[PDB]
């Protein structure tokens, strides 16, 4: 425990870093000079199947969409910092875009463990920094067949188990709502980027929520599919072979049409062919542009994180708006929730209690975003056991989630395994059992206050339960924070007044004006009908 | 402590028994009400034209039911392939949906498929007496299909195996040759239907286990993507295992009713039954293409001397198909005796057998699984030590024993992740050779009765497609010559290993015996390893 090698990635990185930017606004510069007459507020607003439109029949040119997003991208990083890196190749790529691909022309952001050739993917850890990656993920090549133009890659917290967005390389990326106030991660940089317009579409990953909450703090849509619904070919991680919780990867963007189009597009021939262990399930726009009213299950509340009022709201107020649109809402609740989150989703996320995941820690700086958890996790089995067992009493979630982050065998695992098999099959039976279409639940939100995510872990039960289960599952902002609504987080307590319950409460304060989002849920494979009814949520709480 | 276990054999001696009479007391009632019945010419139509007779009203279901019904229990006198009669299937049978695409298709199914009030034992005493509370999904949607599941058919003890005995039900015998096995775990599907007994089977296959008994007696059978046709509801060992992939698949007398099989069950009734399993529907334009492939191919794995009836299997096809126009393209999977000794093994046994073990606490342990359970019972640090032993003399025992011992979830972890690049390592290998499809041989001719078990090496043909879960069938393609039997005299073997010596012997006295070839094609890509399989079909056994 030297911290010398840490220090220098860090200088190393933060060097990169600030040369991305630098060559970034000359390149932007040297655009504005030759084109002064532009009106780029009329195309940084154009939503983006607009811009495709216009990119196909030549009325705007890739160059000045391009351009235009680069300076907008590079402005919004000053009061953000979400942009690690500029992918210094792209205006090569820009010049060979596909003119028949489904994104021609489209800037893309990319989260920065998407393996981008010549790049660091750091995952803001020393141990990653200074080696690049030597080819494009396979989704980066889909997106650049399809005539995409991917640009920077976006910050990410350290290791990515988090949902704030701060390492020690990078630093800290803020709301751009609030620059108090965390953009939610892992995909933080995506969400802060999307969500200030400096980026119409990006890609981000999801293994507990990490699309799903920068989307939603940050008041854009974004969505997770089915784990093994897209490639994972070339993704960086912390640990590999894990498998009992499922990660996925997926589009984030402005509006659900957005989300709708780029799967579309990584849904082609060259996915199947690049990664054929992906089932070639084509986009089926039918299911997506389907009109037929739903049978839609909703639940106001998990039981298990106490929704904030603003939370609440949203999802009752979309629930009446669905009533009213004519959909069918019923009232449905997954069984077990805290057996499937204190056991089956902390128990597969760190079946080996953490060793694989601190490897990648020796010698570094830990975050402060990611509070306790490196210290919790190196903790002896035993004394992980010892002290389970005393919280018991006193606070039974931190005691189940402590003995579910200890190391155990491989036929444990495969016990886990089996479990988290029954337990997917026990939601879809009661799903059919209420021959549910889609499901409808709270989304966390507002924003929590920058370094109490990693304080506050029990608050993930909204979204881990879908990793858990594997279903598709997408966010969409339908409402903001009124005071009313700020005002009565003075009445929260929690379920359980522990220390999760106290730091919550605190940290979902001041976030009058913050967007605030529900969650579609729809069964494994069914991205289409979880998109058409997001976009039907949208239609109806957003209209214009 | 095995009283408990002798109850167990009794009472599912006596459910095969009264089953068996159950079916000739109906056989025998239904004959006499249809004397002048062709019952030949009915059991000789090929699945495709039974199916079109029923669909057009000239063959009645109770008509076809009844004669399979006869010729099962006859064949079931030589072959002990029929552990239970489905009893409520003469009212499915009157209730097929008109329209399903089997409909009046009576179809066997390998015991470990749950029909709703029957014991799926597995050979296993722990599970006699625990009858299932329904029909799995499969079942279901074959019934939805109009299929008449007719009877469960056996397995070998604990299904960890590709003989086929258990101390319940007893030995089941190839069709072909009461001395030879018929394969296994899937052995009861492959005596049965490759002997007139059943039209269409389903097995499952973890190692092999719907190849080896398509080939030991002369019939085809798919193994499929893993995750591509649902598994819920199938009885198993151990569950959880989810590095070495499971796969389940048709078993039939020709490849056209493989697809047609597996065209029925890819419906929208599989898909909302079990959501799990991505909704691809059959490709039937993959399978039906006749554009020319670019097929791999190898004569031996180098870790299995092919026999010299395998060889010459291997090579005639892979001639035939040069001479109807495809590329044929030498082709080698890289490291295959890591994918077996060490992400295959290892996988199956991550946990030291643990888990398989506590099945078999009480119970006897049939013969046909040699020292499998033995070697599993024993302790870790012996097992490295012998394995440590071995390992300059018979580095492939010594590789298997240490990739049998116990590991920590970290470990697992560490193969799972392995056994994903070694994936995508054969995915690159072949992409680098433009194939189309893959041709290999496969193990045969069968064994001797009571030999798989002591030749482990041997499945080195089919597990590494389930360490890779492609897609992969078989095709009966010739039968051993007096020429090749005597050739085995030669037979040597790439380590002269017990598993060498024994697989020397088990493969002799075979003249006469059904020998395949196996298809392989890229993950998903069932059709296409369709359609290449009906071109091998075809091009080597014309009539
Ligand atoms: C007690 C400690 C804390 O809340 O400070 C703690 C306990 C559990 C977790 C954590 C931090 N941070 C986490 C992140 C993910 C998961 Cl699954 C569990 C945890
Ligand atoms: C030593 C003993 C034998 O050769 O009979 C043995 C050793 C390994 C295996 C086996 C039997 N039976 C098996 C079945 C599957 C696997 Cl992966 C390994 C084995
Ligand atoms: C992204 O999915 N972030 C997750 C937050 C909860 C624990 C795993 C990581
Ligand atoms: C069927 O798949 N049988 C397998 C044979 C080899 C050992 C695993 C089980
Ligand atoms: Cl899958």
């Amino acid at each position: 425990t030297g911290r010398q090698k840490a220090r220098g990635a860090a200088t190393r990185a933060r060097q990169k870093q600030r040369a991305s930017l630098e060559t970034m606004d000359k390149a932007v510069q040297r655009f504005r000079l030759q084109n002064p007459d532009l009106d780029s507020e009329a195309l940084l607003t154009l939503p983006l199947l607009q811009l495709v439109q216009k990119l196909q029949s030549g009325e705007l040119s890739p160059e000045a969409v391009f351009f235009t997003y680069l300076g907008k991208a590079w402005e919004v990083n000053k009061g953000t910092n979400c942009v690690t890196s500029y992918l210094t190749d792209c205006e090569t790529q820009l010049s060979q875009a596909p003119r028949q691909g489904l994104l021609y022309g489209v800037p893309v952001s990319l989260k920065e463990c998407f393996s981008y050739k010549g790049h660091d993917s750091t995952l803001g850890l020393s141990l990653n920094e200074g080696m690049p990656s030597e080819s494009d993920c396979v989704v980066v090549q889909v997106l650049k067949l399809q005539g995409a133009v991917p640009f920077v890659h976006t910050n990410v917290p350290q290791s990515m188990l988090s949902f704030d967005c701060s390492n020690p390389l990078f630093g800290q990326t803020m709301n751009p709502w609030k620059s108090s106030k965390s953009p939610g991660g892992s995909s933080g940089g995506e969400g802060a980027l999307i969500g200030s317009g400096g980026s119409p579409l990006g890609l981000g990953t999801d293994i507990g929520g990490s699309i799903r909450f920068p989307s939603a703090f940050c008041g854009i849509c974004g969505l997770k599919p089915t784990g093994n619904r897209l490639s994972k070919s070339g993704l960086k991680g912390c640990v590999y072979g894990q498998t009992a919780v499922q990660l996925s990867l997926g589009p984030m963007a402005r509006d659900v049409e957005s989300l709708a189009l780029c799967l579309k597009a990584l849904l082609c021939e060259h996915l199947f062919t690049l990664d054929p262990t992906v089932p070639p399930l084509p986009f089926r726009e039918e299911v997506y542009r389907s009109s037929r009213p739903l049978r839609v299950g909703y639940y106001e509340t998990d039981n298990y994180t106490m929704p904030s009022p603003a939370m609440r709201r949203a999802l009752i107020e979309t629930k009446q708006r669905l009533e009213a649109a004519g959909h069918t809402l019923i009232p449905f609740l997954p069984n077990n929730i805290p057996y499937a989150l204190e056991v089956l989703s902390a128990g597969g996320l760190f079946s080996d209690g953490g060793r694989s995941f601190l490897q990648n820690f020796k010698g570094d700086f830990v975050d402060p975003c990611l509070g306790d958890l490196i210290l919790i996790l190196r903790l002896p089995s035993w004394f992980k056991r010892l002290l389970s067992l005393l919280l018991k009493p006193l606070f039974p979630r931190l005691a189940a989630f402590l003995n579910s982050m200890r190391p155990r065998s491989a036929e444990k695992l495969w016990k886990l395994q089996h479990e988290i098999e029954m337990y997917r099959q026990s939601v879809i039976a009661q799903w059919k059992a209420m021959n549910l279409d889609v499901l409808l639940t709270p989304m966390l939100g507002p924003a929590l206050d920058l370094n109490t995510p990693g304080r506050a872990t029990g608050a993930i039960s909204y979204t881990v339960l879908y990793n858990c289960l594997d279903f598709p599952a997408g966010v969409v902002p339908v409402t903001t924070v009124t005071a009313e609504d700020d005002a009565q987080m003075e009445l929260y307590k929690g379920y359980f007044g522990d220390i999760w319950d106290i730091i919550l409460k605190k940290a979902m304060k001041n976030s009058v004006g913050l967007p605030v989002a529900v969650q579609c849920v729809a069964l494994p494979w069914q991205e289409e009908l979880c998109l058409r009814f997001m976009r039907e949520v949208e239609q109806l709480m957003t209209p214009q």
